[PDB]
């Protein structure tokens, strides 16, 4: 093949090459415009699953896959911070929430997810993976209605989203510091996976010993040129599972939402 | 996993293996309910394409798929070959090529490709695979307006299909007997390859020496749940070509539209 994408993908991989292992080092107002280069191509709705998966899975591309991947990430959870500051800071905190650069995105996503689980009022929700800014946590009681814990493994970012879930006045929204295994002493409607809850393997087979059959859990990936962003979960990552519905985004919503079951 | 179609599609391939036991022969008249067992699970709008692969290509689906595959084609050259001639001996011949058990979606699915593929009145199209009822030539043509090539590599389904054609009255429509190579003594604007044209990697590696990169390729192709129906089309089957259009089907269509060109 010979697809346009091929060459623009690796002029960008070209000018991140020289930040490669140090990403976090990144100035995050600065390199937006590395985000919009890369979401552009991410975000094309003309390239079919089936191009996508030619161009990303090619031994060739895989540098600028980890190049972009890693900027990707540590942009990311730079934002994150940030933004959680913020919030703790201002006086005006759910204002200064709704400006986070990815807000409009979040209320999709879960607009999506909340069909896709059948969310409804009252029902209990676990989220792991909850980061700075639990706005996925926070999202779930504040529009959803539901009790929430969110589960974050590193103590000082679980101490900072509870400041942020504090800050917003937010009800029914409490952070557990652990992994992914503390589910095991909750009892829950709804369990959610993080697109960053890591490592996937050992997560999900963690839940696997801990949920029953009835369980609903989303999980997140990426699918299609979005996976240009962040490794999939793998077809090997979910055994002893089977996958009951699928959202695929749209528009700037990067993404795949998964509900899945415990077996049988 | 764990998903009940593993079961449904395991007892439709019992039955498919006990029925070739006792015949070679199909009685096209009656299988048409493990047919329609068999695509009510295909249309299934509620599985994903990525839920879809998960079951189908599970290794231990291998022999079921096959069963079922084969069953598929079979059935359709039967049913191909037995409203040929049935069309050949009719007084009311276009009364009797409506009645196909597939009619209908071939309408819709040349809709989509002509579409897809920018057909306008006069160009000249050739198909590969026609086979004994070579609706999609005939479609070309009668409806489309287009000057028309169908490839046949059986000398005796070439035959049959050049009477149904003349049963028909249709005109603009010629019958090449021969295999893909047949292309490069041919002038067209458009190249169609039939679904059930075979083998894809040799069919497309033949194409690729015969075409220049102007010329629009339209492949048939099975994706998703669809996919238990035929083996698709795969990406190393096109190596030298890129995709440019992709039409997933509705409804009780069957395949899957794709657009390509010949690199670079
Ligand atoms: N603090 C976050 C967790 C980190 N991000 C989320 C994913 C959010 N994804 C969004 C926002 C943009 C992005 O992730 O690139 C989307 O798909 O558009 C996750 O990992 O699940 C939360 O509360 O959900
Ligand atoms: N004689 C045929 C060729 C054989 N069938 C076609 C495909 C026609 N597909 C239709 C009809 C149903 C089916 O093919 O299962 C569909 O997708 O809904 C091909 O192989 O390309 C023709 O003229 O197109
Ligand atoms: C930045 S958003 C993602 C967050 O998920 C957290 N995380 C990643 N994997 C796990 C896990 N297995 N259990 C709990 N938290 C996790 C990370 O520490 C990060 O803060
Ligand atoms: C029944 S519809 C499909 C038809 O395609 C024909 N066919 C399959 N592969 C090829 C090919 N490579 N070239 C020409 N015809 C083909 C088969 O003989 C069948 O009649
Ligand atoms: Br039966
Ligand atoms: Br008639």
């Amino acid at each position: 093949s010979c697809y346009i994408y091929w060459d623009k993908i690796k002029r960008i991989a070209s000018r991140l090459e020289g930040m490669n292992y140090h990403f976090d080092e990144m100035d995050t107002s600065g390199v937006m415009p590395l985000l919009d280069e890369i979401e552009e191509i991410a975000h094309d709705s003309t390239i079919d699953f089936e191009s996508a998966k030619h161009i990303l899975d090619d031994a060739e591309m895989n540098h600028a896959l980890s190049l972009i991947r890693k900027f990707y990430v540590n942009l990311g959870m730079k934002l994150e911070m940030e933004k959680a500051q913020e919030v703790i800071e201002s006086d005006s905190p759910w204002e200064t929430l709704r400006s986070f650069y990815f807000y409009p995105r979040y209320l999709e996503l879960l607009k999506n997810e909340a069909a896709l689980g059948r969310f409804r009022r009252g029902e209990r929700a676990v989220f792991i993976g909850g980061g700075p800014l639990p706005l996925t946590g926070i999202l779930l009681s504040h529009v959803y209605g539901m009790r929430v814990n969110v589960v974050e493994i590193e103590p000082d970012i679980a101490e900072l989203s509870r400041k942020v879930i504090e800050g917003l006045g937010v009800d029914g929204v409490n952070v557990i510091t652990g992994d992914e295994t503390v589910i095991d002493g909750l009892e829950f409607d709804v369990l959610m996976v993080a697109a960053l809850a890591e490592p996937k393997r050992r997560v999900f087979r963690n839940i696997h010993r801990y949920v029953d059959t009835e369980t609903r859990i989303i999980y997140r990936t990426y699918t299609g040129m979005r996976a240009i962003l962040y490794a999939p979960v793998s077809d090997d990552d979910i055994t002893g599972f089977r996958r009951a519905g699928v959202v695929l985004p749209s528009g700037k919503v990067n993404n795949t939402s998964v509900l899945v079951f415990k077996c049988p």
